[PDB]
This record gives structure tokens, C-alpha cells and sequence, in this order.
């Protein structure tokens, strides 16, 4: 009967979290600005129209922004929530360096916010969508939580570090508070129905849709960004995650909370690394296509391998990322070639 | 741009440096929302009030909270700044730790609002209040602004280093700005008319008024945490610094500013360490009066000693402070001898 709150609920990893919730039978309530969600031909983010759809639910949604105090205040006041998924947020688009304010109020000001009506209207239990950038440049691998953190490059990895000591030291102040900060590594795929996905605008930033958008035949061929670093064929390394299985993690961060169990972290990966070039082959088999590609300049803050240790979240979360590589690409490429260009309102 | 911009202008450190500000010949504009500042029987807080009648000089004024957007846009319409000093900000009252979000509310949003309207208005020269906290446990000492900061003990810490890392960015990020990021080690005194000082309400965390209020009477004993440090004598070794030398230390920023010199940072302290025994001592000089004290449990997260390297600061900022013990002792006595009460009732 108590309603969860998912903040930035119409993007990637929200979207694909809301389907999850509602068919565990949990009940949502989502919040959008639509600063990186497209809107659908109705109310609707087209993301979550469809996740209607597929569920058969209803999705209960508000056009918000998590800096309007106000509209927030009067949320907390007409709902119940009893607990708080929070994806909204800018993400680097390799952004962040040049615009550090702009981080600095969406994420931080924004989470502080967030936190201060949930304290002010009795919520106390929350899940934050965190990173594995927070880990900085790798000093040893796989990446434990335990590795330090902060020593951050950019602003965005920079903010997402920040809220987590902020969160960290707000639940160690008051015993009542639970929270579950969830480190990401590097979501991919999408929702095995085809009928939604990653819905980059413009020229995608990150690898993944880059190379789906090659193997449709939008981009002529992949730009790699070096490969020249000390990783097996020189290419970039990282460790790819399901967005399904990433979603279902958050399932298993709520009934964590309902364990009273204070601040936890957990890094959300599968444990293993794959090349820039062994992720292109990978989608050469999912898609039937040759994908070209040119090796360019190294990417400026770039690292050359990052991997999780998932045995922490397998243990303490009773979670653990059951979608393999060729599940990834398999379920990127029906969205891609079910959805050319990506998300549309209906005709 | 031509006014300096001083956020918490009311507040100790802000008062005595609006007093200089004005010396120098600056015009400043202050804000406070009183939170911590007492209100005269007008519209200026009593410090300021008190600082207009010793420096002969206006005191321009305006009473609001850094939180507030709306405010600080129409500040800035009204007037052309060509820095901005901030001292506003929420600091330990031992509080910290036990109210998080206050202060990251007041100190982490309230600081990006006002870098935010700074940038909108290309007001971008700023001199931001530090603290040696920021170094958390000493790995060497003196401290250096080389040595390490960050993983800081408290949300009151970890707020400032954040601030600084978010203001790293900022100078990274567009060329144009200036910053000067202050480090404080530990401030004390009171400017030499005894008219202003540190006007603490409830019993008195820090170290130095409380040793005031015993020796005024206020306060039956000092209790001393801990007298098993790793120090020649067991107590707590800190810097003291004179609240006059810090106030013309926001004076040198200032100039630094003018350099176009991008993001710098450095330690505002004598670089001589003194132990809470030494300061009991050095008050009943100053004061003619017997401070009584007693040795209890080392405080949680206490550090055995830290002082500064007031190198770089004498070389780059071209300062040092100038007043030594006797000096501080004497200046914080006269303002608790000669204001028994503080500002007022
Ligand atoms: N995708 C990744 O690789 C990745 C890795 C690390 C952590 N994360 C974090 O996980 C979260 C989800 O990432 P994603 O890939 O789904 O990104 P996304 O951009 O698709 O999702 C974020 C959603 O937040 C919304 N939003 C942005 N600012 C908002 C505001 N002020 N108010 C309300 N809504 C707002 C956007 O419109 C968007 O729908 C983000 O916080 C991101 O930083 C993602
Ligand atoms: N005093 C110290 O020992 C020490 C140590 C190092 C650094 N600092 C920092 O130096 C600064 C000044 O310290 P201080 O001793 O003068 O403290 P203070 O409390 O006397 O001065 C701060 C002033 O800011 C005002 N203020 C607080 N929140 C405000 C808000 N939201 N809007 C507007 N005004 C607001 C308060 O009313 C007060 O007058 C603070 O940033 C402090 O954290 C102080
Ligand atoms: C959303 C997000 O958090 N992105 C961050 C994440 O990227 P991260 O590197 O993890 O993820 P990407 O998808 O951008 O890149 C994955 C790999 O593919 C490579 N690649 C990617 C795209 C492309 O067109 N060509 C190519 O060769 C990259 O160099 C990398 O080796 O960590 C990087 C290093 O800390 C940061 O710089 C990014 O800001
Ligand atoms: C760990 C820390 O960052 N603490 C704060 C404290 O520093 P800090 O601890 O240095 O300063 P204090 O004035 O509180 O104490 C100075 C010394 O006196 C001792 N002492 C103090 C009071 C008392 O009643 N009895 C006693 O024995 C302390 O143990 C210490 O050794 O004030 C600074 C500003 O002034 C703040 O910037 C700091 O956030
Ligand atoms: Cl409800
Ligand atoms: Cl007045
Ligand atoms: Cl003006
Ligand atoms: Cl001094
Ligand atoms: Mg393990």
C-alpha cells in the first residue's frame, strides 16, 4: 500500500527499474524533467508508456524537477512513500569538466534537497545510484568496495562520491536512516521485449550504442579511442552489466532496507572485463553485420581497465547478474533494429 | 566592478575583516541572516554597528540568507561587486556530526548558489573561508598545503574540503576565475579596542572562551580533554592565530585576486604551536586571574597537535601574521573583561 518514489524513473536505468518494481508488484511513482527522456505523444514519457504496456500497469507519473522544492514538498505530502529509488541526475557526456556548477546543483543540490523533504516528511530509506567511477583510476583489480574512493577525475564522478559521504555520514548521525548506494558499472542491453532501450539523442558518447548504431548502418564505422593501453589487445576494458539485471538489483536493495540495515554498498557488475574490440565482435555475431572501425585518439580521463568484485552484493544482496555477453548484445540489437531511431510517439 | 562582497560579515572572523576592509579603504557590502550574530538595537548587527563607530566609515548592509536566490539576484542587480569574501556558513558547535544535512544544506548548497549568481554576474574573485580541518589527522607536521586533504573526520570538514575540490573544478573548468582558498588554523582575540570579539551563546566549544568565561567568572573550571597526547606536555597542541592577522590576511587574498592568479590555497596560521596548559597559562597573565582546570577524557576525534607552515603564504600572498601570544591573550581578555555579556541580552 506504500508507494516507492523513482526519481529520473523515465530514463535507461529508471525505466527498466520501473518495469521491474511493477511486476514484482511494488507500486511506483515516478518523477522526470525530460532533460534526458523523450516525451511521448501523451503524459507519458514514451519509455514509460511502453513499460505500461508491457506490464499491463498503470505507471503514476509527474512532470518534475528534483530542484523544485515546492512540487517536491507537495509530492512527499500526497503520497506515502516508503521508500525512495533516486536516478535522477546529469550524467558525463564527457560534459561535466567544462560545466562543474552544473553538476555540482543537479546532483549535489539536488540530492540534498531530496533528502531534506524525505527527512522533513518521514522517509527514511533510500536507494542511490552511484558509480564505479567514484573508484577514481583503478588501483588494483577487480574493484572491491573497499578500494578507495574519491581521487575522482571529473565533476560528475566528483559529485557522485560526494553524495555518497554525504549519505554515509547522515545515516551514521541518525540509526533510523537506510540506505542502499548502488555502484554501477557499465549498464547495457535493454529489456528482452525489444520495445525499449537506451535512447541516446544525438551522437552517442558511450561505446555500446555507438556500435549498434554502426551494425544498423546509422554510423559508418566505430571511432576506438586508443589502443595503446596495458590491457590483453590494447583496447579500453570494462565491465559490461545487463540493464535488466542492474534493475533487478534494485529489488533487492529495497527488501535490504526493509532490513533495517543502515548504509550498505554495493557494486552492481558481473565480475568480468571485456575489450572494446571484444564487445564490437560480440555484436558482429548479435547482429549478423559486419562493424567497421578506426582507431582514433585516446579519450581524454580515460581508463584502461575497470572491473567489479561482485561478491559483496552476491552475499549481503542475494543478487547476482544472471544475462551474459551474448544476452547484451543479442537484447541491444532487437531494440536497435525493432527501433531504428530510437524512441518515437506512437502513429 | 568597485564593493567587496562579504558574505557572514556579522560573524567573528567577517567582522573583524569588514573593520579592515574598511581601514584599507575597500567598500564593502555585507550580508548575514543572523543566524549566528547578534542584532544591534537598528538595522545593522551590534558587530558591524560597533565596527561603523570605530572605523568612522559606513557600514553598508543588507540582512538576508545566502539560501535564498531570490535575494541574492537582486543583490547583485543592486550593486556592481569586484570580489566576493564568504565567510557564511554553519560551523561546529561540536554539531556537526549530529545534524549532517544542516550543514551540508547550508554550507554545500548554499556556497554552489552563490558561485552560481557569482558566474551569472561575472563576479568571478572569490576568497573562500578554509580551515586546517581539511588536512584531517596530520600525517607530518607543520602542515604544508601539500600535505593530503580530504577524508576528513566531520561533516563540518568534509563540507569544507568539498567546497574547495568544487571550487578546484570551477577555475579548472573557465580560466577566468580567481580564487583564493584561506585555510584558518585557529582563531583567536579580538580587535585591540575590546569593542568586538567572538560572542559565543551556551557554553563555549572552543578552546579560548572558555578559558575567557573561567577566568571572567562565567565558568567554574576548564576541562581539559586528554593529557596523554604524544605533546611535550600531554595537551593538545594548535596554532592560534590572531583574528586581526586573518582579518589582513582576506586583505592580501584580495590583492592576490588582482593578479589574475586562478585558483591558489593557502594556510592562514603563525606557524607556532601552543598547548591548552600554555593558553591557561598565558590567560591568567593577561587577565590577572586564576583559571582553575581539570583533566577529563580525551574529546572524540581530537588530533595531539597541529599547527601550520606559514611558508607560502609569507612568499606568494606576501603575509605573516604579526601578533604573537601576550598579544592574543591580552586582546581576547580585554573584549570578555570590558563585555562581560557578549554583544548583549
Ligand atoms: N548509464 C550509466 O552508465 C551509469 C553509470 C553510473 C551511474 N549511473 C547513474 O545512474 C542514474 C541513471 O543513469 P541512466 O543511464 O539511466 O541516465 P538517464 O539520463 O537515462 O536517466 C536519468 C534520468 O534523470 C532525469 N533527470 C535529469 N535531471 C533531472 C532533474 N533535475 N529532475 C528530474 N529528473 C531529472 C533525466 O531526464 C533522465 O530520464 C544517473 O544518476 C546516472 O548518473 C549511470
Ligand atoms: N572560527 C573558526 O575557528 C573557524 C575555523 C576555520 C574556518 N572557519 C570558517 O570561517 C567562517 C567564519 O567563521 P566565524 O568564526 O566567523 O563564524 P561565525 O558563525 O561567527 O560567522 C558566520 C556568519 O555567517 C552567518 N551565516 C550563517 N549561515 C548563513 C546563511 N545561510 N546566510 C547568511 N549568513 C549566514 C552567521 O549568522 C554568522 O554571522 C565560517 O565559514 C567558518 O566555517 C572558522
Ligand atoms: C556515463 C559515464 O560515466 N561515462 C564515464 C565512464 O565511461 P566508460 O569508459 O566506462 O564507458 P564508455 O561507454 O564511454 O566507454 C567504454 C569503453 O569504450 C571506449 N569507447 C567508447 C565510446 C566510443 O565511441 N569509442 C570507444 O572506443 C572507451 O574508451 C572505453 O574504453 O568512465 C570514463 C572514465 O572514467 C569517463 O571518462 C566517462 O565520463
Ligand atoms: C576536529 C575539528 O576540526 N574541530 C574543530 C575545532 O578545532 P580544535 O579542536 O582545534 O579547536 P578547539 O578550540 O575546540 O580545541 C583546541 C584545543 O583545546 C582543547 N580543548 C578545547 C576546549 C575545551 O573545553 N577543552 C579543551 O581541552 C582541545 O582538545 C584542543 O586540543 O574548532 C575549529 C575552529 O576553531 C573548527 O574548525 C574545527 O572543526
Ligand atoms: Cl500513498
Ligand atoms: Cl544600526
Ligand atoms: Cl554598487
Ligand atoms: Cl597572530
Ligand atoms: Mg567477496
Amino acid at each position: 500500500a506504500e508507494k516507492v518514489l523513482v526519481t529520473g524513473g523515465a530514463g535507461y536505468i529508471g525505466s527498466h527499474t520501473v518495469l521491474e518494481l511493477l511486476e514484482a508488484g511494488y507500486l511506483p511513482v515516478v518523477i522526470d524533467n525530460f532533460h534526458n527522456a523523450f516525451r511521448g505523444g501523451g503524459s507519458l514519457p514514451e519509455s514509460l508508456r511502453r513499460v505500461q504496456e508491457l506490464t499491463g500497469r498503470s505507471v503514476e507519473f509527474e512532470e518534475m524537477d528534483i530542484l523544485d522544492q515546492g512540487a517536491l514538498q507537495r509530492l512527499f505530502k500526497k503520497y506515502s512513500f516508503m521508500a525512495v529509488i533516486h536516478f535522477a541526475g546529469l550524467k558525463a557526456m564527457g560534459e561535466s569538466v567544462q560545466k562543474p556548477l552544473d553538476y555540482y546543483r543537479v546532483n549535489l543540490t539536488g540530492t540534498i534537497q531530496l533528502l531534506e523533504i524525505m527527512k522533513a516528511h518521514g522517509v527514511k530509506n533510500l536507494v542511490f545510484s552511484s558509480s564505479a567511477t567514484v573508484y577514481g583510476n583503478p588501483q588494483y583489480l577487480p574493484l572491491d568496495e573497499a578500494h578507495p574512493t574519491g581521487g575522482c577525475t571529473n565533476p560528475y564522478g566528483k559529485s557522485k562520491f560526494f553524495i555518497e559521504e554525504m549519505i554515509r555520514d547522515l545515516c551514521q548521525a541518525d540509526k533510523t536512516w537506510n540506505v542502499v548506494l548502488l555502484r554501477y558499472f557499465n549498464p547495457t542491453g535493454a529489456h528482452a521485449s525489444g520495445c525499449i532501450g537506451e535512447d541516446p539523442q544525438g551522437i552517442p558518447n558511450n561505446l555500446m550504442p555507438y556500435v549498434s548504431q554502426v551494425a544498423i548502418g546509422r554510423r559508418e564505422a566505430l571511432n576506438v579511442f586508443g589502443n595503446d593501453y596495458d590491457t590483453e589487445d590494447g583496447t579500453g576494458v570494462r565491465d559490461y552489466i545487463h540493464v535488466v539485471d542492474l534493475a533487478k538489483g534494485h529489488i533487492a536493495a529495497l527488501r535490504k532496507l526493509k532490513e533495517q540495515c543502515g548504509c550498505r554498498i554495493y557494486n552492481l557488475g558481473t565480475g568480468t572485463g571485456y575489450s572494446v574490440l571484444q564487445m564490437v565482435q560480440a555484436m558482429e555475431k548479435a547482429s549478423g553485420k559486419k562493424i567497421p572501425y578506426k582507431v582514433v585518439a585516446r579519450r581524454e580521463g580515460d581508463v584502461a581497465a575497470c572491473y567489479a568484485n561482485p561478491s559483496l552484493a552476491q552475499e549481503e544482496l542475494g543478487w547476482t547478474a544472471a544475462l551474459g555477453l551474448d544476452r547484451m548484445c543479442e537484447d541491444l540489437w532487437r531494440w536497435q533494429k525493432q527501433n531504428p531511431s530510437g524512441f518515437g510517439t506512437q502513429a
